[PDB]
């Protein structure tokens, strides 16, 4: 499937008919507490692009750890993607799943909307 989510970490390598180049990452995200923000997450991107073998480590607050979908692509692309790949260009429908995985974990405790009031939000009769 090329592309892949799980709860933890995002693996990515190009779908055939999309782009005929060698692009692996894989993106572990795992939420740490540090005494300075209280929760962060802990970010690890590590593939080879072209051939060329990477290994990166980033860092994000509780506060821009949501931001991280912007920075992983930046760091991805920098790496040999193009916008061509649908890297940042493509509007991810399921960075929302992402960002309530997140969300949750940092709060440590899970805390997901059930759409029972969701079926009841409207306004005519």
């Amino acid at each position: 499937q090329g592309h892949m989510f799980e709860p933890g970490h995002l693996h990515l390598v190009s779908l055939p008919g999309l782009d005929q180049q060698d692009i692996n990452i894989h993106i572990r995200y795992e939420v740490r507490q540090n005494a300075e923000s209280g929760a962060y997450v802990h970010f690890d991107m590590d593939g080879e692009i072209d051939g060329k073998p990477f290994s990166d480590s980033f860092e994000l607050p509780r506060d821009t750890a949501f931001n991280f979908a912007s920075d992983a692509t930046r760091v991805a692309q920098k790496h040999g993607l193009h916008p061509k790949f649908g890297a940042i260009t493509r509007v991810h429908k399921e960075y929302d799943a992402m960002f309530e995985d997140i969300r949750a974990k940092l709060h440590a405790h899970p805390g997901e909307p059930v759409d029972l009031e969701r079926i009841i939000r409207h306004e005519g009769s």
